[PDB]
């Protein structure tokens, strides 16, 4: 299955290049802004399915799921909500909504912490504080299942999804963590970060544990 | 992407109705019969890469791990082992591979119990006790990943996977519960059924779980 290239907005491959390349202290407040665009994502799902009730039979489960894969050194968010299509993916993550962008790159220099970057609209990016490399899987009633995909640099691709699990609706995630950024796939300090800044989420958010029995 | 249909052989089809009509006590056993399995295709693979190392590379990790998903009412058994081909699939599972089969359904009729069905290298369709669907989800490092699929009937299906999580290596078993067979989607309930006929069992059996965080 071809993948297709696209080219990132300049401000926003500047964006990420602050982002991935900074020694801030904080690099845990990525989670709670892709929790908080989780929460938003089931929001509309929910807000959307009020005149369209069969919008929610794809997936009627609402929930924020956070999934360990310490093997692949990989950290995935995934929720249930109204996911994006194959034009979303380009235009939400890449081709535009911007600035935003240009407005909290300003603020930073002036001395603005990082943490406000959700209040500017691009926490997604914010990801890049702990991971090298991200796909965002992503299936919305209204189109296939799609992975776009970004390594920071200026171009990503979209990719018709025939490699991952089907998800009924929705959006994962995929955070493919730097080498000294491991210890988010840890039990207790994935859920020490999550109750720290996410007491007011109106949706379960699930942890998916790997037990040995014995 | 299209299915092909086969036919089981004939006393393949008779064990699996047996199987899935019984009302036997213990259905419980299933789980040893399928963690037996999943340790054997370990071995094969352990043993496959004491001359050909590399045999080991798509994926290093040697492991059996069972996953509840409530929702679907699905139980999956994983394991790393060494997988089945389109063929091998298609060879072991339903056109051949039998009796074991007529001796077992004989040794059934006689007053056997139904626990032996491991002893008569059949205990695959122990499954049937619990589930009355299955697919077999398998990669061997000699073919694409493909998916088998069986609901006891006289038939079964072979898709190349577009659809499914990439295993590097190995095979899953998913299980499609039976809806008065639910509670092996419990923690403690699988938790106890595994300690109980499976301590000499060389590889980790992992268990995934999903909890809420409060
Ligand atoms: O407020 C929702 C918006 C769109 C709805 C769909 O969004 C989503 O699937 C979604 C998600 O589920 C989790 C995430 O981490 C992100 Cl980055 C997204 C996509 C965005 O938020 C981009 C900007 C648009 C705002
Ligand atoms: O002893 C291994 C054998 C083949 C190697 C590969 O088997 C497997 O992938 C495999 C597995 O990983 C888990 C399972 O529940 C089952 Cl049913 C199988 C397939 C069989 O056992 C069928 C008979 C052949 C014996």
């Amino acid at each position: 299955m071809a993948s297709e290239t696209f080219e990132f907005q300049a401000e926003i491959t500047q964006l990420m290049s602050l982002i991935i390349n900074t020694v801030y202290s904080n690099k845990e407040i990525f989670l709670r802004e892709l929790i908080s665009n989780a929460s938003d994502a089931l929001d509309k799902i929910r807000y959307k399915s009020l005149s369209d009730p069969k919008q929610l039979e794809t997936e009627p489960d609402l929930f924020i799921r956070i999934t360990p894969k310490p093997e692949q050194k990989v950290l995935e968010i995934r929720d249930s909500g109204i996911g994006m299509t194959k034009a979303e993916l380009i235009n939400n993550l890449g081709t535009i909504a911007k600035s935003g962008t240009k407005a909290f790159m300003e603020a930073l220099s002036a001395g603005a912490d990082v943490s406000m970057i959700g209040q500017f609209g691009v926490g997604f990016y914010s990801l890049f504080l702990v991971a090298d490399r991200v796909q965002v899987i992503s299936k919305s009633n209204d189109d296939e299942q799609y992975i776009w995909e970004s390594n920071a640099g200026g171009s990503f691709t979209v990719t018709l999804d025939e490699v991952n699990e089907r998800i009924g609706r929705g959006t994962i995630l995929r955070l493919f963590l730097k080498d000294d950024q491991l210890e988010y796939l840890e039990e207790k300090r994935i859920k020490e970060v999550i109750k720290r800044h996410s007491e007011f989420v109106a949706y379960p958010i699930q942890l998916v544990v790997t037990k040995e029995v014995e």
